[PDB]
């Protein structure tokens, strides 16, 4: 709490120095507190510079979310009143739909662990697009969209979208999101869309028996990644996305989507409501996906499980 308020400090003065007095001054804390605070940031990982009457400069963050600096993010942000950082929860999506109770707010939650130290990204958005039944569908579309987007401008491979929640970078699933809607008596109280991202597993940090199938973000970086630089990316692309999907058809992302899916051109396992083989030969307007089964029938699927 003094922690974050000293590193949002630290962050917002880069690339300047700022003295142990000057925080102690702005924060309006004893100069001691400044001290151990320092020491402590610097001990959970924080490359912090500090040299004799000059004070300190914040380097690089490490890989750990906080709260301090998430904030400065959604200050710039239009969509987001504020957002909730966690070390370690159970489900994200859980504190998303237990927060959203008895406020209009938009926000999102963060954890570092969602129970590889710290190597994804765990988040929860509550939107409250005040739109029917009949466009909630498409939200999916859009979103996943956004997520490619922020996703591909890291990776130096073609990332692609598997319908109708997984991001892939070749062969490999580098995400794999939720959406979650609550009504009340009258209609869409809210949107929770839960968001798993890989950041920078290496291939021996996911289990074998998932390993050929799986990918993280860093593993087609030739760069380190930022995590942060990434959140911030992550969190543009959404809400661009969500602006579209609130403003647009999703005729008009459509083509877009389609040339952006690695489902087409192969036979495919399809699982709804049960099983089934063919190939996916189109999206239509309404983001129904259109299958051909192995015994020749067209089939309209709002939602299914495409399964390679």
């Amino acid at each position: 709490k003094y922690s974050q308020d000293v590193l949002q400090l630290l962050y917002k003065n880069k690339p300047n120095y700022i003295s142990g007095q000057s925080i102690a001054e702005s924060l309006n804390i004893s100069r001691t507190a400044v001290k151990k605070v320092i020491d402590q940031l610097k001990l959970e990982g924080c490359k912090i510079d500090s040299v004799n009457h000059k004070g300190h400069l914040l380097q690089q963050l490490p890989d750990i979310w906080y709260q301090g600096i998430i904030d400065q993010y959604t200050k710039s942000s239009a969509l987001f009143d504020f957002s909730e950082v966690y070390d370690s929860i159970d489900s994200t999506q859980l504190a998303a739909k237990k927060s959203l109770v008895g406020n209009q707010s938009s926000f999102f939650i963060l954890s570092d662990e969602q129970t590889s130290k710290g190597q994804g990204l765990w988040m929860s958005v509550v939107l409250r697009p005040n739109v029917a039944f009949s466009m909630i569908s498409k939200f999916n579309l859009f979103i996943a969209l956004g997520i490619r987007d922020a996703i591909q401008h890291f990776s130096q491979d073609e990332v692609k979208v598997k319908w109708p929640n997984d991001i892939y970078i070749d062969n490999g699933k580098v995400c794999g999101f939720l959406t979650e809607m609550v009504a009340n008596n009258d209609g869409i109280e809210a949107i929770i869309c839960g968001i798993g991202i890989n950041l920078t597993q290496q291939l021996e940090n996911f289990d074998e028996s998932i390993r050929h199938r799986a990918t993280s973000i860093q593993l087609h970086d030739k760069n380190k990644l930022d995590r942060y630089q990434f959140l911030e990316r992550l969190l543009q692309e959404i809400e661009k996305r969500y602006n579209q999907f609130l403003t647009l058809p999703f005729s008009e992302i459509r083509e877009e989507y389609n040339a952006a899916s690695n489902i087409w051109n192969r036979t495919l396992l399809f699982t709804e409501n049960k099983q089934f083989k063919g190939q996916a030969i189109d999206l239509d307007y309404d983001g129904y996906l259109i299958v051909r089964d192995e015994a020749g029938e067209s089939h309209r699927l709002i939602s299914a499980d495409i399964d390679f």
